[PDB]
């Protein structure tokens, strides 16, 4: 059966808090090679895709494929009961329609057991057309969160622009317009703190800001975020979950 | 006249921060032994009783056994106006219906006064039967509040069970079921060590709403004591800092 | 063109979160001497006067005396986009319709240039004369903020009595009564917390607590607040700025019978 031991359940909790408000319910596709979760929000504008490889877990055992359509809100409500440093064991019996979340303690006298009731979800795996992006900005996740949360105060549409000497996020609204421009750092004191712009052609796109703000709730997962995009192709916000996988949000451009 | 000077006045604040949501209006029974407060909740379900000994306050004087009727909401509102390191003096009069509590600041020359209107409430208090509970469970109040708040996200009723080497909280609801087992610390770190005294097994079901109401007294004492005798209103007891104790009695549901 | 670069950026932030709830839209009078702002509350009960001298700005350049109306809520919403370490550069053309605020991060390549939209304000400068107040109480700001926030729980009117021995705030509400007497402090080491009551005649006034709580929103500006007060003239709550100017709040007394 599905028996996975995660040493630090903070990763799982942060993942659930990153997916909680974008998508209500998702189909965790468990396999012998890892865990996947590909689903698009209720408005069909953005598509979140999570992958957690097997080697990131301590003892990941899966003999048969599973599709556990968990309710993400309830799953996060259960995950909240776990501690910050707890070892989390996910156990899905061969076929039981319940997922056992076992929150052990950091080698202490507390063990918590929860049996989250699954629900049957009509699995659908839409094809993600592999594509080559013209601009790849790599920036500290704090800066992107700040930029989106700031320009959200002005307008609801961010115009992202990739030149060669720096990327600029513009926005406009009733109270004026404002544009934040970042230049690529040359003396990277910390490889985290750098802003690296792999540019192959200057691009300019427009995106909604509700969805970028929904994306930036995954900032505790990784320090660096990768904004990869090209013309007439949904932007790709990528957060690398350290040595165990990634969390990748796709967002379709805005009309006009 | 009742005149009571208390050095660590913040204590009083926390006390009313644990009752203002259970008990709208109470009757402080004041005597030379100290302060007492006994009541049912606002819906006559669970009981609360508070004892503060006269040896706890810095100075105490009570020339006659009086029944000060106080609206706990307004008194908590007033006590919010008292700094943390303040000196509260509840200079009540002999019979006037204006309790007079002064917030002295230490060497800050911020003498503050407050004259709170009393209530002419004379409601009688039922005698609290005292029995030898056989489910003694001393556990850190932080962890107990954690457990209650956690199980509150699953269901409305908690099933508490005790065994010679542990205590199991359980709950159920449409989101699933949850079980927190907690075993007695086997001589593993006297300060936060959980301890269980059981002569027989016991298992009950309590409404989590009132358990969450009780947990608000967590800042009072770091360690809470639980007691449950099969058909006996469970008691949770927080020991105030060598001044008295606060106790909630919760009737198990059937 | 008016261009003013200020390295201590946080000041602006704080000032705007000091006014944005008392005043809704104001008229910044920029001149070669500095920036002034006289603005009356919408209910004609409270007035605010801000002054930022040009010698406090790291770089100041004003050619013609501007008078730009701004929507202090929009300006606060724009300034909330600046970190507490940014260098803030205000810039406006001869008679432009917009005000460009450039927040430059101190040690990064992040430069954010917003462009606020001014409004049309036709305000008249009230003439406030230099007075010699009867009672001047210089106390720590946090102290006054605590006093007002505490008395707001009791009742919605504070009676300030400035006697000889010390000031005394009082309030009475449906749940009781309270009064904080505040005695003058001694010549003890720290200077900021030394209460200093200089009085000439014992005065007693009655003020609204809503506006006093609006005043205390400027406590992060400075550590010492100065309450000037005389008979039948508005209370003057003054907060200095860090050697740049000041921010005074005039509150008018209640109606006495």
């Amino acid at each position: 059966m599905f028996e996975a031991r995660l040493v630090q359940g903070s990763i799982l909790k942060k993942v659930l808090e990153a997916l909680k408000d974008l998508i209500n319910e998702a189909c965790w596709d468990i396999s012998s090679s890892g865990v996947n979760l590909q689903s698009m929000d209720s408005s069909h504008v953005s598509l979140v895709q999570l992958t957690l490889r097997s080697e990131g877990f301590d003892t990941y055992r899966c003999d048969r494929n599973l599709a556990m359509g968990v309710n993400l809100t309830s799953m996060s409500k259960i995950l909240k009961c776990a501690g910050n440093e707890d070892i989390i064991t996910l156990r899905a019996e061969d076929n039981a329609d319940t997922l056992a979340l076992v929150f052990e303690a950091p080698n202490q006298e507390k063990v918590s057991d929860y049996e989250m009731k699954l629900m049957d979800l009509d699995v659908e795996q839409l094809g993600i057309p592999e594509q080559e992006y013209s601009c790849v900005v790599k920036m500290p996740s704090g800066e992107f969160a700040r930029i989106c949360r700031d320009l959200s105060h002005i307008g609801d549409a961010v115009v992202i622009s990739c030149a060669k000497d720096g990327v600029k996020f513009s926005a406009s609204g009733e109270l004026g317009n404002g544009n934040i421009k970042l230049s690529q750092t040359s003396n990277v004191d910390k490889e985290e703190e750098a802003v690296t712009i792999e540019m192959n052609e200057p691009v300019q796109l427009t995106f909604a800001l509700r969805y970028l703000n929904f994306f930036t709730k995954a900032t505790p997962l990784s320090s660096t975020v990768t904004l990869s995009m090209s013309a007439d192709v949904p932007l790709v916000v990528e957060y690398k979950i350290a040595d165990m996988g990634h969390l990748k949000y796709y967002l379709a451009p805005k009309i006009e």
